């Protein structure tokens, strides 16, 4: 059957949902740059130990137990929110980044070269 | 001024422009999550590299000369394409996870005991 | 005057990392790629003790014994699995910085 | 039968990176925070490597001279930086990875 995400939220509505999270702990005053960019660093520590000990050929994440899918969600979500976090602070436009990204993609590895 | 992200693309969108880039040049079967795992280590890495001799106290990412905000909209974009694709090949619903780990993250740190 | 202890060495740390993972019959776990996805769970705990350091608080020199302690474990971790991650792909570590350091010269003239 | 060269020892790297950049005028460059996101950097070089690797293809004792040259070098990089953060947080290393293999005893008993 077809795998999608939701709809919803969108990248904007993470950043929104994130600064008003950090604004009501008065957090801003820790939110610099490199300290969330360490932060994210931390989190794909967390992600990576997850997968370190799974073989490859064996069956995948969707046949991970319960809790170890809990875990993965949640980590891959602090990864997200960092990342949304780090974006917002140096005044990146994300999501238009992407799309600037992907086009510079296709040009580096058009499809008749691979 | 506020600053805002762009309103699209959403996450959705961005699994399915990777999927559609990936699908074309029959890399589908490189996309196993270690590989997209490592992949988006390296990425991390690249970002760090950006950062890594940049004193905190001086002017942040806004004051970086045009080159230098390029690579960063870039590596940003990176990560998140791999984090994406990652989430999409182990069948995580990427957006409402965010949604769940925000509520675990207000039960964890309530405004008043912060 | 700060210096290293002279031991353990990197050929001593691999041979008692390989002893200790030989004990509990672990080799079948320490596949290169396993072992350096471990490395960068590590480097993540790592991270962590630094991500909310302000830059007027004390530096890592002056840490409570708590984080200094935190601190000495995190930073040989990573190195654990390090060695191990080189010993796995026979690499010759020691000698590899040395070409490495020689290479950062040419790179990186005065 | 694969063994490291028992030199460089650790506070050898040390002090060879320190004279390193000592003559460069970069202590400067390097506090701790800064040293620490050049090794994640250097972490995601290695990944690199590995990133495309399948299961069956041959493994790294075995990849071609190309790309075991570049192997020494990430894994050199990544070491060189650990030491540097260590030295400038005056964390014995050695000793700590001691401490920290008796702490892997406690915590993993056959
Ligand atoms: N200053 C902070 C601290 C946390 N947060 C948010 C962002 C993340 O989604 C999440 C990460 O912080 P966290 O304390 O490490 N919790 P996490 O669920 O990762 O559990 P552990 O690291 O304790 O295993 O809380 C934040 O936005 N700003
Ligand atoms: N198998 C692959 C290879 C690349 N890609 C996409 C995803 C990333 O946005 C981007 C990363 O691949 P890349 O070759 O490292 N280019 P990047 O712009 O990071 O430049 P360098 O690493 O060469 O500095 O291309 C992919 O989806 N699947
Ligand atoms: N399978 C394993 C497990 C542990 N080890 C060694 C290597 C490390 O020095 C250390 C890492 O294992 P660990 O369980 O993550 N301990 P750690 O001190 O990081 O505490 P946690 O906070 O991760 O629970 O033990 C290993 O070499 N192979
Ligand atoms: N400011 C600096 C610059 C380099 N170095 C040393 C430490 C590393 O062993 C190595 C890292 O510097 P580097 O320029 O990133 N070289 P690298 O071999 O990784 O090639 P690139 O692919 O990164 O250009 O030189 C340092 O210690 N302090
Ligand atoms: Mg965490
Ligand atoms: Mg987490
Ligand atoms: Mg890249
Ligand atoms: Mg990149
Ligand atoms: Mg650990
Ligand atoms: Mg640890
Ligand atoms: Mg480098
Ligand atoms: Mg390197």
């Amino acid at each position: 059957m077809p795998f999608r995400f939701s709809p919803e939220p969108t990248l904007e509505d993470i950043r929104r949902l994130h600064a008003e999270f950090a604004a009501e702990r008065d957090w801003e005053q820790f939110h610099q740059p490199r300290n969330l960019l360490l932060a994210l660093v931390g989190e794909v520590g967390e992600l990576a130990e997850l997968f370190q000990w799974k073989s490859d050929t064996e069956p995948g994440p969707q046949a991970w137990p319960p809790k170890e899918r809990a875990a993965l969600q949640e980590e891959l979500s602090d990864v997200l929110i960092y990342l949304v976090a780090l974006a917002a602070r140096c005044h990146v436009d994300l999501p238009q980044a992407v799309i600037s990204k992907m086009d510079t993609n296709r040009q580096r590895y058009p499809v008749h070269l691979s």
